[PDB]
């Protein structure tokens, strides 16, 4: 590991962007008949969690690459009724946050609504929940990077790494 | 001959923005070299102001990390006493927002405080204000991209472009509903 605060690099910046391009192609095809256009009818991007800003910034730019115009909202509301909504989240774990955000947004009745997460932790669920688009899976380990923090730190790490246990063991004390 | 059907001209590409952000990142490293910036213990507190500033913030913190500047980010659209604060903003124009934030933040008595803007309109000031770091200047022209929006749209354009007048001449008359 090139990082002195990590035991392993799980996904590099290039790997994530490669995967996110595969997802952007699915989104473009998926919404091909939604008549998405700037101002008139963009895809409403609802970014959840403070750390999601890194992923949201890269995803929205990649989405524009594939002809998907967007409009970003942050909850870390606008006018979603009748409009297509895509919730983005950097990590999906217990799914308790996503379920609540999805259910509440439905109260506004948008044309459609789907979710996209950068890191899915399939093994952390406390309720059933599947995201329409997943960039990468991560086992049951504490990772930081790509916006994911440990106590507000390491968000800027370009890759998704396993935080060396000596880091958070010494920081709690 | 523009690559964007909605823009008259492209001012700064993503790559050019990053090349500039690399030069800025080196200066910040030198400037804070005596501050012992360290993750968790003493990170440089990044205050990102303005909704569209998430794009510049996402890229800037990452570049800064490349140059040995560990950061933690807050958003304005925490404890700062004794900490080093770098306010980040995608566009600086009248300076009214940045003046409010900086002077409101000085009340908490941080270790220091500076500002870094991606786009500085030197000629738009309503009050005097100079940013400590500026990635690039822009004149009296309406631009979009790199997080800068026109009515929430076009933030995702990877470059800072001048938006075609027909777009906002048309959309304004559409916003006129009543
Ligand atoms: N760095 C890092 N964090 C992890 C990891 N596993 C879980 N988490 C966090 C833990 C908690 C707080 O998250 C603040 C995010 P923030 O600071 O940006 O606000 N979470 C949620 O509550 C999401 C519920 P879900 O998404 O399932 O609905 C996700 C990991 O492995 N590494
Ligand atoms: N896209 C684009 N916007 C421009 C341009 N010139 C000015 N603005 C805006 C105008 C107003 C709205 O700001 C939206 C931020 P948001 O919608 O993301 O929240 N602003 C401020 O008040 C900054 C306070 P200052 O900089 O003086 O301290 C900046 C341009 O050329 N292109």
């Amino acid at each position: 590991c090139k990082y002195d605060f990590a035991t392993s690099v799980l996904f590099t910046e290039a790997e994530l962007h490669t995967r996110m391009r595969g997802v952007a192609q699915r989104i473009a095809d998926d919404y091909s008949n939604c008549n998405l256009k700037p101002l008139e009818n963009p895809l409403v991007i609802v970014s959840v969690l403070k750390g999601s800003f890194v992923f949201t910034a890269d995803m929205v730019r990649i989405l524009g690459d594939f002809g998907v115009p967007t409009r970003v909202e942050f909850l870390r509301l606008c006018d979603i009724r009748g409009k297509h909504v895509l919730v983005l989240e950097d990590i999906l774990d217990t799914a308790l946050t996503l379920r609540e955000v999805v259910d509440s947004l439905k109260k506004s009745e948008p044309a459609s609504i789907k979710t996209l997460v950068a890191i899915d932790k399939p093994g952390g669920r406390k309720i059933p929940f599947t995201a329409e688009y997943v960039v990468a899976d991560v086992p049951n380990v504490f990772v930081v990077g790509y916006g994911l923090d440990y106590d507000q730190s390491y968000r800027e790490v370009r890759d998704v790494v396993i935080l060396k246990p000596s880091v958070y063991e010494t920081w709690g004390k």
